[PDB]
């Protein structure tokens, strides 16, 4: 059996192409703290401060920390995200298979200036799953510390914490606070090891496309419609302009008059940004010129935002102020960095079903004419969903996360994350990890007060993540090539996706999922 | 039930996003304002600017009123500040509406004029009864998924700008509905309706 | 199996509500240090010092330590006493589980100034359970030292000793003394767990309830009552008063004139103290004009006492002296600590049933009167029971002892704990733990002295115990809403019964079991 001198797993990364199914293994190299000294606490943030009202919170951050492997790029190497991208239109998760082993728990002291470390054999860890959801669910807010992209890396374990309700830096009575050792959980030590299994909820496929054909060009080139629409309301020509209805068929002349089953998806309006800065107004509008929405009082910036297209056609400078989604380049800055440190996606492929973020959705009249009156019509800058519309999801990126949680509510509309994703409403259960404290020596005389002097101690293993996909194979009659990912062809100072001279491994730019075409 | 976070909470408090967002258009402190696009990770300091993968229920405003006399103002708005829909040619009052907010954090005395179910005290006349006879529900719990029913739903763009032209931002008081968008319905009483009968219809959207 | 690498047991906190068993499990992590360097130590108070006779006492102090969970936050989360004592009326304990598990013996040295710590993995540490009850019974005495109420606490072992028959500081012939070697003990290793299961002998489910009916005013208020009382001795209205026998029927109009076939609970009186000060007598009468109880040449204040209703209709400013459970906020401090630091328990829910405990029982005659002698009437400040007398007992709380041990004796009367609890016969073993002294090197030359010289060591652990619940559904056909326990809904500077800024739980109030209603 499995003791202090025979490791508890293997590791294994690899990728399992099989018919529709590709299987993807990985494994790390972990290190988790103790972190607040064995402590919940209270955390908030008030407008008392230099803070202002939205930024506000109130919460309590835990000395547990969590496993977090929702980003595809911790799931996917460069090459496997190559073969899915090209080769296939979806592909959806089924099951994942989670373990964690070969665990060593090290205790380290300060003598003066020496440090010191040494095995402690003895000590354990805590790990739960929650698997009835019952806690605050803080995955898909795309935070850091998730596995890294490269295998060769060892990660830090970031610390779990929530938010509840709160009325400014105070809490009100509905505000939850949750202790994590009031769950079950298992104990390990260096010989443990742990496991546990998840399987899917029936999901839509990733749409991984694009399409082939605009919404309004569904029409026969060739052909007349038997329909007919109101060509002129007044005499042409004449000496005078008498009004007289006349009626026309639309055909391959006016294309733009036919009738047509659908409409384009809601569209939610955002402000223009040019990357080219002479175009830009000048002043800081980021925040003000913002597209935001209130909700208790409180502004809270739409982002990303609807899915919409980033740019109409031959404009490539322009950009949605909060509807891209903004990757950083490795080694960048996390406050004010400059715009060349960021890789900001683009949605070219939607722009066939879907309108495009900086323009109006379209035109409605804002009143009823009259013989007197002019006719005026105003511009519909928020539109929510009509009868007879369609629209495309926000595409998934190598970097970007995998899922999300439906929250637990009365009613959803079209339950799909907003960053991209896939929506679960039972997701795969966060897993919950801690260093078990291990005191340092009491006093010989009897004291009520908890003990306050611990053993400065934290813990490394490995741990291995994995997920068994559905693909949907591309099965299309396009006679010419398609569109394909390809690495560039000519030279360069270094390999892109590949590490430097210094060994830092690195991203060039965001790799979206639709090269495919179909018909729209 | 109520929810115990807020829509906009649902992040960590401790970690940074690896997304990025606009912070600055403009350069900061310097002799010139000359505009540079300067990005930043949000984070516990701005979780107004954070990304997120949801949007609150749809917004149909109500008018406001105060339950002190003295704010409200003087003229009798009551049907014609009033919240109406048109159907065919007959102004009909939106009542008790869409579930929202009835009102945000420390106001307890504006309620939206339409928006709450009014029940009578034992013993109150059927016409012109005053206010003390009438019993208002009030709908706190949902002000987490759903926006607050006198107050506009967001913020949007009017305008394109330019270097020329400043940018310009509209309010949305009506918002249907968008995808990933959730809401909680409205909440039922011990003295209020059990069901309703779902119009025999071509479509309908969340027939509650 | 076991052993060094592999851990002991898994850590376990939840409730089970099935039915009408609630099942609450809990875990600790405490850490047992060596007392009095492995010495048995003759412990006395002599009145030749600055102590008074009453506090004289003699005993052991033993090195050995003992697990205490006698407290109810113990077992239960506010959250889960709220579903107590909100939905049922009466609970009691049915059976328990405990056990040790993952044990880390560490020794300790000093070189100057200093300090490391190393894991010894041959160390033992003794376990035993008394269980034919032979050793003092020191449990239910509301000694500190209980499993802490909060999940993430680390809590230091309390030290076990006993006190015996002394005179003075001197012992007399009767005094016994116990070695608690001379027992068979379990020794565990690092990779050995333990483990023993109890089971309750039936006891009354402690009644959680308020009664709605007063004692007094069980009648029917419409009706007359068919039997007579005397109303008046004397002739009423008329130029004399020569005395004449008149008697009525009690009805509605005098309802303290009715026959009644039950009396209230016996009534042993307490001094008034009222919280605002201007009312207070000027003096210090704390112990001076208390309630004592005169054993042996010793008095011995009494507390908290009988179950007495607390104060009256619209008083609730006034509290008997020793009358009413004390319990500490958090931070507290040992000595003369003021009012608002202490929080006072309050028995409105039994006046129903027993007499107000600052108040008299009532009034019987002095005197057999005479046409010369008018009649006197005195006061019955203490009163033990009498035929046709119903009482109510104390209330338990989330911090109070949840039983006690019913001594052995020729007799009781209503063995139930006068600090509120189920009294028991035989009650849960109590569980006696030690480090197994390790002595430092022997001389090299034979000595028939013992070692005076050991290891400075101490161990750590886990510890679980389970215990099963059987409830009293709330079966009842009220028409208008109980009044159930509520956290405060206006907002706060921070959740009650949770962490504050630093880390520091806190429980705000005292929390009484019974919210519920009967009818008497």
């Amino acid at each position: 059996a499995d003791g202090v001198g025979s490791s508890s797993g293997n590791w294994h990364c690899d990728s399992t192409w099989l018919g529709d199914r590709v299987i993807t293994t990985s494994t790390r190299t972990w290190a988790l703290p103790t972190y607040n000294n064995h402590l919940y606490k209270q955390i908030s943030n008030g407008t008392s401060g230099g803070s202002t009202n939205d930024n506000t919170y109130f919460g309590y951050s835990t000395p547990w920390g969590y496993f977090d492997f929702n980003r595809f790029h911790c799931h996917f190497s460069p090459r496997d995200w190559q073969r899915l991208i090209n080769n296939n239109w979806g592909f959806r998760p089924k099951r994942l298979n989670f373990k964690l082993f070969n665990i060593q728990v090290k205790e380290v002291t300060q003598n003066e200036g020496t440090k010191t470390i040494a095995n402690n054999l003895t000590s354990t860890i805590q790990v739960f799953t929650d698997s009835e959801y019952q806690l605050p669910y803080v995955l898909g807010s795309a935070h850091q510390g998730c596995l890294p992209p490269f295998p060769a890396d060892v990660f830090m374990i970031p610390q779990y914490g929530y938010l509840t309700l709160n009325n400014g830096s105070q809490a009100v009575g509905r505000s939850s606070f949750y202790c994590l050792e009031y769950f079950p959980s298992q104990m390990l030590r260096t010989g443990n090891n742990f496991e546990f299994s998840y399987q899917f909820e029936d999901v839509p496929f990733h749409s991984s496309y694009a399409h082939s054909q605009s919404l309004d060009r569904l029409m026969n080139p060739l052909i007349d419609q038997y329909l007919y629409y109101l060509s002129r309301t007044q005499s042409t020509g004449g000496t005078a302009g008498t009004q007289q209805l006349l009626f026309s068929q639309a055909g391959p002349n006016n294309m733009s008059a036919q009738a047509k089953n659908w409409l384009p998806g809601p569209c939610y309006r955002q402000q223009r940004v040019s990357t080219t800065l002479s175009q830009n107004n000048n002043s800081n509008f980021a925040w003000t010129g913002a597209t935001k929405y209130h909700l208790n009082g409180r502004d809270s910036l739409v982002n990303p935002g609807v899915a919409m297209a980033t740019h109409k056609d031959d404009e490539e400078r322009f950009f949605p102020s909060s509807g891209v989604l903004m990757f950083g380049k490795q080694g960048a800055g996390k406050d004010n960095v400059d715009y060349s440190s960021v890789m900001l996606t683009s949605e070219e492929e939607i722009k066939t079903t879907n309108p495009v973020a900086t323009e109006q959705y379209g035109v409605v009249a804002d009143n009823l004419q009259q013989q007197n009156a002019a006719p005026i019509v105003g511009a519909v800058n928020s539109q929510g969903a009509l009868p007879g519309m369609v629209w495309q999801n926000r595409d998934v990126y190598l970097q970007g996360p995998i899922w999300a949680k439906i929250p637990h509510t009365d009613g959803n509309f079209h339950p799909s994350p907003l960053m991209g994703g896939f929506g679960l409403k039972h997701p795969p259960p966060q897993i919950l990890i801690k260093n078990t404290p291990v005191p340092a020596d009491p006093p010989t005389t009897f004291s009520q007060a908890k003990l306050a002097s611990f053993i400065t101690q934290y813990s490394t293993g490995q741990v291995s993540v994995e997920i068994e996909w559905e693909l949907q194979k591309e099965n299309s009659k396009r006679w010419n090539p398609e569109i394909q990912y390809t690495s560039n062809y000519y030279k360069s100072t270094n390999v892109d996706f590949a590490v430097n001279t210094d060994g830092t491994y690195s991203e060039p730019r965001p790799i979206g999922t639709r090269y495919l075409t179909r018909n729209l």
